[PDB]
């Protein structure tokens, strides 16, 4: 019934607020000009990239990769580092979805493993506009053209995300909508190697109802927003497979690669 669907929507939105530091609301403000405390440092070329990394050096030190390697790869490892952090926030959020923790532990792993990237790219869109993407928790803004200049391999790993983002952001979803959308993505019963599909689908069915109600109430005038949003799920899935193909190419043609352990777990045998 409706009351429970709304309570489910709010539960998810609250845990979403607690699990993810940089929400779309905060992100759009920064990208717009609101919040009077700092303007994002913009990296649009190699000089600015240097100045950006220097400023980070004026500050304390953090276990990362303080250059001596190629730009395209530092940037590449930078995204992966941020992804490791994302996996932890997303996993915490996943555990807040009613029913999730009670699913077979193996399926939780599988759902997480296949849904984490689709969620990372969904959340990333919130930090992107047609010209760039926020980095360092809003501290910075790296341009789309700069990312597209990196040597060919790495020069085009973000372009598909930007293209998806522009389309996705045109739906103008807010955080309360995204929180439910993300839950629907995690609770996908079509993931490879699932042992108990039934339990997963019943949870997703409730999530879908809650999402539909949310979009109708929060966006009364947006015609077929629900259906359009569900279709974006095909694009997200494609972005992930593309990315995995690009990772294979790199592993096959780069001297060496090196992927963070947590990411190694996620990528080990994935679509
Ligand atoms: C926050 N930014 C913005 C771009 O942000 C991302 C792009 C792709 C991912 C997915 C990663 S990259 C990989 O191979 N596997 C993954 O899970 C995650 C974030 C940066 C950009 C440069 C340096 C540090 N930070």
């Amino acid at each position: 019934e409706s009351a429970d669907l709304r309570a489910l929507a709010k539960h998810l939105y609250d845990s979403y607020i607690k699990s993810f530091p940089l929400t779309k609301a905060k992100a759009r403000a920064i990208l717009t000009g609101k919040t009077t405390d700092k303007s994002p440092f913009v990296i649009y070329d190699m000089n600015s990239l240097m100045m950006g990394e220097d400023k980070i050096k004026f500050k304390h030190i953090t276990p990362l990769q303080e250059q001596s390697k190629e730009v395209a790869i530092r940037i590449f490892q930078g995204c992966q580092f941020r992804s490791v952090e994302a996996v932890q926030e997303i996993t915490e959020y996943a555990k807040s979805i009613p029913g999730f923790v009670n699913l077979d532990l193996n399926d939780q792993v599988t759902l997480l493993k296949y849904g984490v990237h689709e969620i990372i790219y969904t959340m990333l869109a919130s930090l992107m506009n047609k010209d760039g993407v926020l980095i360092s928790e809003g501290q910075g803004f790296m341009t789309r053209e700069f990312l597209k200049s990196l040597r060919k391999p790495f020069g085009d790993f973000m372009e598909p995300k930007f293209e998806f983002a522009v389309k996705f952001n045109a739906l103008e979803l807010d955080d309360s909508d995204l929180a439910i959308f993300i839950a629907v993505i995690i609770l996908s019963g079509d993931r490879p190697g699932l042992l108990n599909v039934k339990p997963i689908e019943d949870i997703q069915d409730n999530l879908l109802q809650a999402l539909e109600l949310q979009l109708k109430l929060n966006h009364p005038e947006s015609s077929q927003l629900f259906a359009k949003l569900l279709q974006k799920m095909t694009d997200l899935r494609q972005i992930v497979t593309e990315h995995v193909q690009l990772l294979q190419v790199i592993k096959k043609t780069e001297t060496d690669m090196s992927l963070h352990p947590l990411l190694q777990e996620i990528y080990k045998d994935l679509y």
